[PDB]
């Protein structure tokens, strides 16, 4: 064997090196005895550290790629947008765990799965809605630190930034991962994520990070920038 060493990188989130060569990384988990997607566990003690899937979680994914713009915290209060079966937002709410989770579903299917996989993580806030109308559901989301986006959609950008003038503090962060196929299926990849930047900036975020998840993911891009306002 090797040596192991699990260390904190950002807040409340692990690097795992086996001592393979590998790029590792996991959260320490607030439901201990579950597994939400068969990840794998590294248990020491009492703590369960669960294995942060990059091909299952984009944010994990960001991460590995290099993501160096990480606002989620400990107690932030983070928006979750996009369809999801309970794999990124199991290990935000890890993070978060002095925090909450307000996770917004359309599809009644697509919340009962979240439901099923997020189980006893109790700072996840499932709120049956439709992203496009933010101010249906303005009287239960507080001002959020973080909006976390993941919806293929043409008009995923104006969706971030009708979310952050409802509900996005000012400082505070916007993370979208934008799928460039599902915008346009001709314009070429990189000219299509330079329009979507423009759109964001021009909607008032001030980009601080990006990343290309490229083998995870094909054509998709970690967009992180700063709530600037109107």
């Amino acid at each position: 064997m090797e040596d192991i060493k699990i260390k904190e990188i950002f807040e409340n989130i692990y690097e795992v090196d086996l001592g393979d060569g590998l790029k590792r990384i996991a959260t320490k988990s607030i439901v201990k005895g579950k597994k939400v997607y068969d990840e794998k566990i590294i248990k020491i003690g009492d703590e369960e550290y669960r294995i942060w899937n990059p091909n299952k979680s984009k944010l994990a994914a960001a991460i590995i790629k290099g993501l160096k713009v990480m606002p989620i915290k400990r107690d932030s209060k983070i928006l979750y947008l996009g369809a999801s079966a309970g794999t990124t937002p199991s290990h935000v709410a890890d993070i978060a765990d002095k925090g909450i989770v307000y996770a917004i579903e359309y599809a009644p299917r697509i919340m009962r799965e979240l439901l099923d996989a997020c189980a006893e993580r109790e700072n996840i806030i499932p709120i049956l809605g439709d992203a496009n109308k933010p101010q249906e559901y303005a009287n239960i989301v507080e001002k959020v630190d973080v909006i976390y986006e993941d919806v293929a959609q043409p008009n995923q950008a104006e969706i971030l930034i009708k979310n952050a003038k409802w509900f996005l503090k000012k400082g505070g962060y916007g993370m979208i991962a934008i799928k460039a196929r599902s915008i346009d299926v001709t314009k070429d990849p990189k000219e299509i994520f330079k329009e979507q930047k423009e759109i964001l900036e021009a909607g008032g975020f001030k980009i601080v990070d990006e990343v290309d998840i490229e083998p995870f993911e094909k054509d998709h891009v970690m967009f992180v920038g700063i709530w600037e306002g109107k």
